C-alpha cells in the first residue's frame, strides 16, 4: 500500500505528517516509561521483520501495491505504541534507502501502516480475546482487520486526490483515480490476498512465540 512520491498533493502529505507527529511523540513517551534497555532488541527485530515482510509485494492496478506488514504481530507482542515506532523505522528505511514509499509521503504511509494498522489490529485482538478466542486466532483476525483498515485509509487518501486537486480543465494533478476506482482496487487485494497472508503470518509467529520454542 506504500504511496510513492507524487501520488498525494503536498497539502495531503503535510496534513498526514501533522497527524503522525503527535502519534510518534506519545509513542516515544509511552515507550520511555514502560520499556527498559533489554527490551530494545525486540523492537529492533520487530522492525527488521516488518521491513522484510513488506519487501514482498505486487502492484495493484488502480491503487499502489499489496503485501503483508506484520503490524498486529508487533502490536500484540510489543504493544501498539512500541509497534508504531518499529513500523515507522521500517518505513523510514524503505523510503530513504530503498525508494519504497515517498519521502514526503512518510507521514501518510506511517499513519496508515504504523498507526491505523497496529491500533485497529490491537483493538480487534483485544475484542476477540474478550470473546474467549485463543491468542493465535485473536491475533490473526486482528491482523486481517488492521491491514484492511490501513488499505482503506490508503485508498481514501488516494481517491480524494483527483477530487481535491485538479487543473481548471479537470485533469488530476496527482493520483488520477477516484474513490470509485481506488477503494475497490485496494480493498479487493487486501480482503482476499494480502489480508490472509497477514493473518497467517501473524498467527504463525504468535503460535510459536507462545509455544516458547516449537
Ligand atoms: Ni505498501
Amino acid at each position: 500500500m506504500h504511496i510513492p512520491e507524487g501520488y498525494l498533493s503536498p497539502q495531503t502529505c503535510a496534513v498526514m505528517g501533522a497527524a503522525m507527529v503527535p502519534v510518534l511523540t506519545v509513542a516515544a513517551k509511552k515507550v520511555n516509561k514502560s520499556f527498559d534497555k533489554k527490551d530494545v532488541p525486540a523492537m529492533a527485530i520487530g522492525s527488521a521483520f516488518a521491513f522484510t515482510i513488506m519487501m514482498f509485494n505486487v502492484p495493484i492496478p488502480g491503487g499502489t501495491t499489496a503485501h503483508a506488514i506484520g503490524a498486529t504481530l508487533l502490536a500484540t507482542t510489543l504493544g501498539p505504541w512500541a509497534a508504531s515506532i518499529s513500523l515507522t523505522l521500517a518505513l523510514f528505511i524503505q523510503a530513504l534507502l530503498f525508494g519504497d514509499g515517498g519521502i514526503l509521503a512518510l507521514g501518510a504511509n506511517s499513519f496508515n501502516m504504523a498507526f491505523i494498522a497496529p491500533f485497529v489490529g490491537y483493538g480487534i485482538y483485544r475484542l476477540m480475546l474478550s470473546l474467549k478466542l485463543n491468542k493465535v486466532l485473536s491475533s490473526a483476525i486482528g491482523g486481517y482487520v488492521g491491514i484492511n483498515a490501513a488499505a482503506l485509509a490508503t485508498a481514501i487518501e488516494l481517491g480524494l486526490q483527483p477530487l481535491l486537486f485538479h487543473t481548471a480543465n479537470g485533469t488530476p494533478l496527482y493520483f488520477p483515480y477516484g474513490l470509485n476506482v481506488a477503494i475497490p482496487a485496494m480493498m479487493f487485494a487486501h480482503l482476499t490476498v494480502a489480508g490472509i497472508v497477514e493473518a497467517v503470518i501473524t498467527g504463525l509467529v504468535v503460535y510459536y512465540l507462545l509455544e516458547h520454542h516449537h
